[PDB]
């Protein structure tokens, strides 16, 4: 507990291409780089020579492979993958020293799934059974890990932005990875990592919307998404306020919609003109909340000095992607059904402002901020 030297820095990636951990599948062990995804629940790996791939799972080489003789078809709006379900022995070399029999979806056809130029060849879905494909009977990797070993029902993520790195601490918390205190928000329901936003501020100025709008139709913590995604009505309000606070320089309308990049001369980026963004989350106690605050260093991300505005509209509710997660050490405390936030020791800041986790605050009717099907 508290110190996990061997797991520090077990994550790498390229900007906008996600955060991956090294994993082994089969006997003898086949090494693969696997994207860490808190927004899905399948362990799914390339199993065929797709041209984008550095390597792939070769089931014929593994003596411990067991065929489940079942297909799986996984469409999304963003793209698709399909595969063949089986089990095999899985371990994480720079994680806990254990071997687990886990479900593996062997990917045999895909579209807009793998990224051309990326260094990963699979996905680790870290969310709950309820959103696993084809159904909730397919046990997720982390569920198998906890059931079969003595690894505690907890993991934490420190994602470090602006070639990227970070840590996945499996089974615990490393105190060197954060400054100040952890503050916990309850996991509303165990499917996605669902949370409730109770208040939103831009430079400490309340957006003054019905808090139900902030969570329409849900709010989730998702390492497999880049942007801070906000529901349409919230996005419009937030951008209006962001435009106002930054109005000392005018930018084209397309920039705020992510249709254009904006550029400055090397080293001259005017961070000071861009507001901080605060999300208040439901606390552990009745009428008690806490606030997480991110900088422009989190929401304006380098494209390679040119930047993309990485807050965008959603029809799937709030998505707290890498834009949020790069500011914070995030503790997915599955055993206590809660998520902890603390200021990340690796978050990108300047001499004037840092990311913040602050509380307690007094907020009434926080339960009403949750959305239910009418
Ligand atoms: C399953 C899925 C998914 C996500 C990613 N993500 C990334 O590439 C990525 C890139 N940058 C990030 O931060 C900054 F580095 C974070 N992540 C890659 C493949 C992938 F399957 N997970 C979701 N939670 S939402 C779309 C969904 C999806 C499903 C099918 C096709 C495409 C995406």
């Amino acid at each position: 507990r508290g110190s996990f030297v061997e797991m520090v820095d077990n994550l790498r990636g390229k900007s906008g291409q996600g955060y991956y951990v090294e994993m082994t599948v089969g006997s003898p062990p086949q090494t693969l780089n696997i994207l860490v995804d808190t927004g899905s629940s399948n362990f799914a790996v390339g199993a065929a020579p797709h041209p984008f791939l550095h390597r792939y799972y070769q089931r014929q080489l593994s003596s411990t492979y067991r065929d489940l003789r079942k297909g799986v078809y996984v469409p999304y709006t963003q793209g698709k993958w399909e595969g063949e379900l089986g089990t095999d022995l899985v371990s994480i070399p720079h994680g806990p020293n254990v071997t687990v029999r886990a479900n593996i979806a062997a990917i045999t056809e895909s579209d807009k799934f793998f990224i051309n130029g990326s260094n990963w060849e699979g996905i680790l879905g870290l969310a709950y059974a309820e959103i696993a494909r084809p159904d909730d009977s397919l046990e997720p990797f982390f569920d198998s890990l906890v059931k079969q070993t003595h690894v505690p029902n907890l993991f934490s993520l420190q994602l470090c932005g602006a070639s990227v790195g970070g840590s996945m601490i499996i089974g615990g918390i490393d105190h060197s990875l954060y400054t100040g205190s952890l503050w916990y928000t309850p996991i509303r329901r165990e499917w996605y990592y669902e949370v409730i936003i109770v208040r939103v501020e831009i430079n400490g100025q309340d957006l003054k919307m019905d808090c139900k709008e902030y969570n329409y139709d849900k709010s989730i913590v998702d390492s497999g998404t880049t942007n801070l995604r906000l529901p349409k009505k919230v996005f419009e309000a937030a951008v209006k306020s962001i435009k106002a606070a930054s109005s000392t320089e005018k930018f084209p309308d397309g920039f705020w919609l992510g249709e254009q990049l904006v550029c400055w001369q090397a080293g001259t980026t005017p961070w000071n003109i861009f507001p901080v963004i605060s999300l208040y989350l439901m606390g552990e106690v009745t009428n008690q909340s806490f606030r997480i605050t991110i900088l422009p260093q989190q929401y304006l991300r380098p494209v390679e000095d040119c930047y993309k505005f990485a807050i965008s509209q959603s029809s799937t509710g709030t998505v707290m992607g890498a834009v949020i997660m790069e500011g914070f050490y995030v503790v997915f405390d599955r055993a206590r059904k809660r998520i902890g936030f603390a200021v990340s020791a690796c978050h990108v800041h300047d001499e004037f402002r840092t990311a913040a986790v602050e509380g307690p605050f007094v907020t009434l009717d926080m339960e009403d901020c949750g959305y239910n099907i009418p």
